[PDB]
Formats: C-alpha cells, structure tokens, sequence
C-alpha cells in the first residue's frame, strides 16, 4: 500500500499531461530507495509517431518532477479509442 | 529528507491554490506513519477575512486530497505585501 501510493502518484501524473489516454501499464520496482519505472500510454491513433514521441517525453518530465524518488521512467505509448 | 519530500510536496500543493502569497510556516510530524500539520499562508491584505477563510479551506482541500498520509491538516492566514 506504500507501493499503491506512489504508483497512484505516477498515474495521476501521468494522466494530467496534454495527449495521454490513460495508463495502459506501469512496472514499478524499488532499487534501494529508488524507484525505476516502465510505462505505456494510450496516445490517439490519429496522432504522429513524432507526436505519440512528444507526449511521452512529456509524460517522462511530468512524472519525474513530481516523484523525486523515480530515478529511472521510461514511457512507451499504444493507440488508444 | 524523508520528511523534506513530504514538507515540499506540502508548499508546492499550498502554492499552486488561488490566493496564497507563499506558505509562512508548515509544522509537520509523523504520528506513526500519518502526517499532522499546522500551516499558515500568506494572503492579499485586501483580501475580506471570509475570502481568507476561504483561501485556507482550499488549501486545507488541495494538500490532503495530493497526500494522501496526511490525516490532520489546520491552516491560517495572514496578510503578506
């Protein structure tokens, strides 16, 4: 449940960021103290390559300026709806 | 630190609320795993004292639905600049 707050902190994060459709999956693992992440997003389909690039960069920017202990996120995006 | 994340997590939520002019003072303890807190922000000295209140039920709002451990949150105003 220590682990439910941050990963909820990580999704609520990630859902506030411009283009995301929801968080398809999210890995999240402590390292030490640290924690290291893998993330999906769901993206428009209509959406560029480049585009479905910018939010996830986005997202990655999002997520670790506001949960200091991620040291590690790496975000992928899926077509969703 | 540990409680160093906690508290800045705390100013930044205050921060981020219509009408608060910095956070003056946070006093924050773990009784056991859960955060209590005695806050005051800085409002507009122009501001009526019912919209003051108003700031500090806003925030009191904003901080505890963002952390989630916190189980007791008071906070006042006072006038700054």
């Amino acid at each position: 449940s220590h682990m439910e707050a941050v990963q909820n902190r990580i999704v609520e994060a990630a859902e506030r960021v411009p283009g995301v459709r929801g968080v398809i999956h999210l890995r999240a693992r402590y390292v030490g103290q640290d924690i290291w992440a893998d993330m999906i997003i769901g993206v428009d389909p209509e959406n560029t390559v480049e585009q479905a690039h910018e939010i996830c960069e986005a997202v990655q920017a999002a997520v670790c300026g506001k949960i200091r202990r991620i040291e590690s996120l790496d975000v992928s995006a899926e077509a969703r709806e």
